[PDB]
C-alpha cells in the first residue's frame, strides 16, 4: 500500500526555533497546504494522505480543508511530534495502529510548503521505493557549493558535478525505514534533521529521482513572490 | 586601486523591463564612485554588439572598456588583470571585483562589502546560507553522502581578490590544474590561501533561462 504524509511542522524562526505556520499563508488567494495537497489527491494511488501538525494547528488545518472544499476520505489530520524524523515516525505509528504495516508499504513524506511537485515526481517516488526501499528528491547543483566551518572564510570547494539540491518527496518502504530509525541511537536521532539521512547513516542505498527547479520550498517573502510568478506563468 | 571586472563570456543581451540584463548589471558598477575601472570582458565576435548595446543605452562612463575574454572564464579573469597592468600596472594594494554580467541584482552593500574585504584579506565569495539540503552523488543514481547543512553554503558572484595574490596564485598552478578549476576562489583555496566570506541575496540570482527571466521579471517589479 501507497501512504503519503504531508510534513506541517512549520518554518523555525532563526531566534528560539519558534515554529511559524507557513503553510496556511495565501498563494494567489489559497494557503500553500491546499495547493500542496490537491497535489496528492490527484494521485489515486495513496490509500490515506495524512497531514502531521502541531496541536496548536490542528483545528486550523480542518477549518482550513473545510472551507477549500476538501472533502477527500484519505485525508487525515494527526498531531506532530518533537521533530521532522519524530513526526514521519508519528506518521508511521498510526499508519501501524490503524492499517498495520504491510512487507511492501511504501510511504512519500513532503513538505507542507512545496506545492509545485508534479505527477511525475510522485510516481517516480513511489516507483524507486516500491522497487529499492528509499528515494530522495534532488536536482543538480547549479550555483557552485562552497563549505565553511566559521562562517566567516571557505573551509572546501567540492567538485561540483557531484553536488545536488535536496528537495522532498522523499520515501521509503515503511518497514525499512523502522528498521533504519531503530538502529539509530538518542544523541544521533537528536542531531540528524533529514530523513534521507536516517537511510545513509544506517548504509542502506538511497535512490535519486530527479526534480524540478520550480519544486521550491515557499517560507519567505521572496519565495512567495517567486510562487506567485511560477502559478501566473503555468511554470509548474 | 579598485578595479571592476564584469564577465561576459548572448544571455548577458536579454531583455529585462526594456533593459538589457547586462546594462542592469553595468549600472550598479557605475554607481560606485570608487572604481578606478570597469572592464567589461566578452568573447572576439559580441565586442562591437556590447559597445553599441553601451552606446544604445547613452552608457559614455570613461572608466568603462571593453576587452576580449579568455578560453574559459578563470582565463578571462587573467585577460582582465593582464589588461590592468599593460594599461596602469598593479599597485600592491589593488583589488578587483570580479561578478557575472548575467547577475544583474546584486546591491551596493554587497559591493561595497567585496571590496573592503578585498582589501583587508586579499580574497572572497559572495555566498548564502545553502537553502535546500546539499546532497552528493558519484553515479548519479544514489546518494554517496550528505555533509552537515549547516556548513554548507551557495556561491554567488563577485568574487574579490587582491591582484597581486590572485596573479601570485594562478602562476603556482598546473596547466591541467588551471583547466580544471571552473572557479576563482577555488583557486586561491587550492593554493592555501584564505577565502573570507561575504552574504549574498536570494535575488541575486544568475539569469540564464526563461525561468529566470520569470523570476527576474517578479524581482523587478516588487
Amino acid at each position: 500500500m501507497k501512504y503519503a504524509g504531508i510534513l506541517a511542522g512549520g518554518i523555525g524562526s532563526r531566534m528560539g526555533n519558534v515554529p511559524l505556520p507557513k503553510q496556511f499563508l495565501d498563494l494567489d488567494n489559497k494557503p500553500i497546504l491546499i495547493h500542496t495537497l490537491e497535489k496528492f489527491i490527484l494521485i489515486n494511488d495513496f490509500e490515506k494522505i495524512i497531514i502531521a501538525t502541531p496541536q496548536q494547528w490542528m483545528t486550523h488545518t480542518k477549518d482550513t480543508l473545510r472551507k477549500f472544499k476538501i472533502s477527500d476520505e484519505r485525508i487525515e489530520v494527526i498531531q506532530g511530534g518533537s521533530d521532522r524524523n519524530d513526526t514521519i515516525m508519528n506518521i508511521v505509528k498510526h499508519i501501524e495502529s490503524t492499517n498495520g504495516i504491510n512487507d511492501d508499504d511504501v510511504i512519500v513524506t513532503h513538505d507542507a510548503v512545496r506545492p509545485f511537485l508534479t505527477h511525475r515526481i510522485i510516481k517516480e517516488n513511489i516507483q524507486a521505493a516500491l522497487e529499492y526501499g528509499a528515494v530522495d528528491t534532488v536536482i543538480d547543483a547549479i550555483d557552485t557549493i562552497v563549505t565553511s566551518k566559521d562562517n566567516q572564510t571557505i573551509d572546501a570547494i567540492p567538485v561540483r558535478n557531484e553536488m545536488y539540491q535536496g528537495q522532498t518527496p522523499q520515501s521509503f518502504n515503511i518497514n525499512l525505514l523502522k528498521e533504519s530509525y531503530a538502529q539509530l541511537s538518542d544523541e544521533q536521532k537528536s542531531i540528524l534533521s533529514d530523513a534521507c539521512k536516517i537511510i545513509v547513516e544506517t548504509n542502506k542505498p538511497v535512490r535519486l529521482v530527479k526534480g524540478e527547479l520550480y519544486n521550491i520550498k515557499v517560507t519567505t517573502p521572496y519565495d512567495l513572490k517567486v510562487a506567485n510568478a511560477i502559478i501566473r506563468g503555468g511554470i509548474a
